[PDB]
């Protein structure tokens, strides 16, 4: 008969752009009246479903926060609540402002490619050459959480594309830069 919150998982994670359903399973006898707070909610994308869950259409990163599921046994003036942390994951999106680079072979030249990514959780950035993971050594320098790849001692075989990939639990992005190598 008393308010029981059987399922109020926190946090609950959702992918940006999905129609999120925030789950709150609360029971009592008589059945509970349920309201959601974040102060009461009054937005066009927000609505309570028949099962009392909170729907957030087209959920956005900015919707992230603490939402309160409140149950009331109105017959007995009993009111209880649980707070649920809503997290919004955002797939990576790479910024690679320059995609075309030139260098001249066999002059000791180096070139740095830049790749930054937005996303949540923080995307891991890796570079690939011919589909193979590039690791730091005498030829390749990686700086700034792998956002800057430097190719050292450029020769002809360094010409062609280099790919940066940005990955998190919500997705992956990739962009391709090309190095043109001239003969002296």
């Amino acid at each position: 008969s008393m308010l029981t919150f059987r399922e109020v998982v926190s946090p609950q994670e959702f992918k940006q752009g999905e129609d999120a359903e925030v789950v709150c399973r609360v029971s009592s006898s008589p059945a509970p009246a349920v309201s959601w707070l974040y102060t009461t909610i009054s937005d066009n994308r927000f609505a309570m479903l028949a099962n009392n869950n909170l729907q957030i259409l087209n959920i956005n990163k900015s919707d992230e926060g603490i939402y309160r599921c409140e149950g009331r046994v109105e017959a007995r003036g009993e009111i209880d609540f649980r707070d649920i942390i809503v997290i919004v994951n955002v797939p990576p999106a790479i910024s690679m402002p320059q995609k075309s680079f030139n260098a001249t072979a066999e002059r000791g030249e180096e070139m740095t490619f830049s790749c930054r990514a937005s996303g949540s959780p923080e995307p891991a950035i890796s570079w690939f050459r011919n589909g193979k993971l590039i690791e730091e050594n005498e030829k390749y320098i990686l700086k700034g959480s792998n956002t800057e790849l430097t190719v050292r001692n450029i020769i002809n075989s360094d010409g062609g594309p280099y790919v940066c990939r940005a990955t998190n639990k919500a997705g992956e992005d990739e962009k391709q830069a090309f190095l043109q190598v001239f003969v002296q």
